[PDB]
């Protein structure tokens, strides 16, 4: 029954990733930045983050909160804000886009989510 509402809000969690990743100003967050491509992010970046790994924590029940899951969205856009900081238009672009995502996803949990359903998520969490 508390299994229940996890399982709810594991649906929820889904489809508004589903409904970020197939955005295609979001394409650059969809999956893990390629060492190769990009050798020195894994040095500057601590923490990657992106919308295939979001989907893999949702799997392994990582999220049993809104709140939790929003922290990862924002990890996203700030990891993308840090590591791509100029004036160049390559990063200004993917920053405008970071932070797209970032609103986009408030945006729509704002709409879509009930408070008291949080707030169901929240109680349980702190009771573990
Ligand atoms: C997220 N991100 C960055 O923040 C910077 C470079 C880059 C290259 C390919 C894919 C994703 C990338």
């Amino acid at each position: 029954q508390e299994e229940d509402t996890f399982r709810e809000l594991r649906i929820f969690l889904r489809n508004v990733t589903h409904r970020l990743a197939i955005d295609k100003r979001f394409r650059v967050f969809t999956k893990p930045v390629d060492p190769d491509e990009v050798p020195d992010y894994v040095t500057v970046i601590k923490q990657p983050m992106d919308l295939s790994s979001v989907i893999s924590k949702i799997d392994l029940h990582k999220y049993l909160t809104v709140k939790d899951y929003l922290r990862d969205i924002d990890l996203i856009c700030s990891n993308a804000l840090e590591y791509n900081p100029d004036r160049d238009p390559g990063d200004r672009l993917i920053r405008h886009r970071a932070c797209a995502l970032r609103d986009t996803a408030y945006a729509i949990i704002k709409e879509e989510l009930d408070e008291d359903f949080e707030q169901l998520c929240e109680e349980i969490q702190e009771s573990r």
